[PDB]
């Protein structure tokens, strides 16, 4: 089945040796680890990188990621002695803990200096217990940096939020105004089909690009959107009122061809996909009431002016017509050049001495 | 996040552990454990006091749902040799069943309690030959885990099947006709579904198809593509359609019995496979496309027992159906969890008596 390397963490593997001095990294999983990869690209030019995880699960996604580390290995299991074995068969110049990996053993037992990256308070008495431990400590908000510092945590400062980071990508031009509506559910496909048509009564030139969850499904959204009476066609070919594509990816490479985008896994009770994606080319974004599942993202958009929730058809309209009319200013990309250079740089002077 | 991750318990076992001293201790990594093990858990907590712990900040809130089950909960503890010397100090447990397999070494190498671990396989790794001998029992899926088992100096290593195969039905519904319960169903699997069942409809015209999207946010959609077909459809519990659409959540294993077969998605699209056991257990037997990946084991047990058929195109499907009509294909799926679930419990009881 899947590997747990339990052998491995227990008593790490004679080969670390040859990874001496390299500057530690930890990812518990997937998402950590593409949460702080914006900062790995660039951290990876100056050190060599021990990259470890705690999910199985991560395995084999972080082997097919091989350029951005030299060295690959499962965290250690929290006891003091393969922690120790850890650190002395790799020595290593620093760890960097990605969120909140609080480790006890791992934490306490080791004497490599120790960064947090991306964290937040909670105000638990472990984060009193162990904060303090930790050598400098980079913060989402302000607020968690006046929490920490009351813990007697010295060297902590606010960066912002990594997840709130662009990696835009190539990106496509089209000729034509487009809306682009991206990561869109079967439940969700009626209510922005009817939208849309309201919307062209207004707007004639304006094309829908649309952008299943699933690509598999591009052929029953076009049968549907056809039953709407939209003349319809498959990208690449752009003659359509409504465009649909059929092809894997793309969908980050397309948002910059709109004025407005709406992100999907929000009008059904999914929780949310990505909305920063559209976001970082200037764009304002759309969406549904269920965003559950990213929360901090949607909180951040609104507050950045760039994201729009709406409850209904109608409220949909009057967003989309409203943005139409309108030109809505985006400054995103900025703030992710900004959060980004702010821990590139405590990090680089951390290291530096 | 917003989850707790409890950190501070894992590592310093709550004090309070003591109120539970003697109690069998269960440990069920996660939700999917834990559901495994419930039809044991439930008859051992008959005769025993029970202590779960869980690994998996994402089962704490489940677990508390549970809380009829066990009577106390808590988090494994952190891998050191103090943390678990702790844990096990204050909760003196009479023994610990591990469901499937967690080798946590300093839990297993520290421990003075009676381990057993259940539902195992062997991978034939160095981690196995090491620590399988340190426990007391150990039940696994096949005889041939056994044999490997059984090379590693293990004893007391005997084979009552996979826990996963036991039926958990639940009261079912009646209603008068004939049907087709077709569950779990994707978008995309929606028009190979229709089609067959048109093709079928034309000698069995009094057939109706119970039609459960796998999310009923779908069925306002489901049901219009079953009026192109030319079908006349209808909304759960009304049964005037050919094709009833299902539109509550849940449901969907209650329904079954209603059926002659069923079908369940999230095969047809490269999905991997839903849930093709639960129909199985009311002696009725299931069909499903090529895409059961990740339901394999369960795909396999369901052929070997002459209740499971993988169909790969809208033919060998009313092919399927057609023969499954005209002749009624025995079942004995149920029989066989009784087996399993029974030797199970039968060893567990025997080693817990003394
Ligand atoms: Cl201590
Ligand atoms: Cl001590
Ligand atoms: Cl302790
Ligand atoms: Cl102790
Ligand atoms: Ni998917
Ligand atoms: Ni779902």
């Amino acid at each position: 089945h899947m590997q747990f390397e339990v052998l491995k963490r227990f008593f790490p593997k004679e080969s670390l040796k040859n990874c001496k001095g390299a500057l530690w990294v930890h990812t518990a999983s997937i998402g950590e680890f593409n949460t702080f990869l914006p900062i790995l690209k660039e951290l990876k030019r100056e050190h060599r990188i021990l990259l470890t995880y705690f999910s199985p699960r991560a395995r084999e996604y972080l082997k097919t990621k091989s350029d951005f580390y030299d060295c690959l290995h499962p965290l250690p299991l929290d006891n003091p002695f393969s922690v120790k074995r850890f650190e002395e068969l790799s020595k290593p110049k620093a760890l960097i803990v990605v969120e909140r990996e609080f480790w006890p053993s791992l934490i306490i037992f080791t004497k490599v200096p120790k960064i947090l990256v991306n964290a937040y308070a909670k105000g638990s008495l472990i984060e009193k217990i162990l904060s303090k431990k930790f050598d400098l400590i980079i913060m989402r908000t302000q607020e968690d940096v006046e929490k920490f510092k009351t813990f007697g945590a010295k060297r902590v400062f606010s960066c912002g939020n990594l997840k709130f980071i662009c990696q835009k990508g190539k990106g496509i031009k089209l000729k034509g105004e487009f809306i682009v509506a991206g990561s869109i559910h079967t439940g969700e496909v009626e209510i922005i089909l009817k939208a849309f048509k309201e919307i062209k009564k207004t707007y004639s030139s304006l094309k829908l690009i649309l952008v299943p969850r699933h690509i598999e499904n591009a052929k029953i959204f076009e049968k549907k959107a056809r039953d709407f009476g939209f003349k319809t066609s498959f990208f690449e070919n752009l003659e359509g009122d409504v465009i649909l594509v059929d092809r894997f990816g793309i969908l980050k490479e397309l948002y910059p061809v709109g004025k407005i985008a709406i992100v999907g896994g929000t009008f059904v009770n999914i929780g949310g996909h990505n909305l920063l994606e559209p976001t970082c080319w200037g764009i304002p974004v759309i969406y549904g009431p269920y965003t559950h599942k990213v929360n901090d993202l949607k909180e951040f958009l609104e507050k950045e002016g760039a994201g729009f929730e709406v409850k209904n058809e109608t409220e949909l309209v009057t967003k989309l017509t409203e943005l139409l009319s309108v030109k809505k200013e985006i400054k995103v990309e900025e703030k992710s050049r900004e959060i980004k250079g702010c821990y590139l740089e405590k990090l680089r002077e951390f290291l530096r001495g």
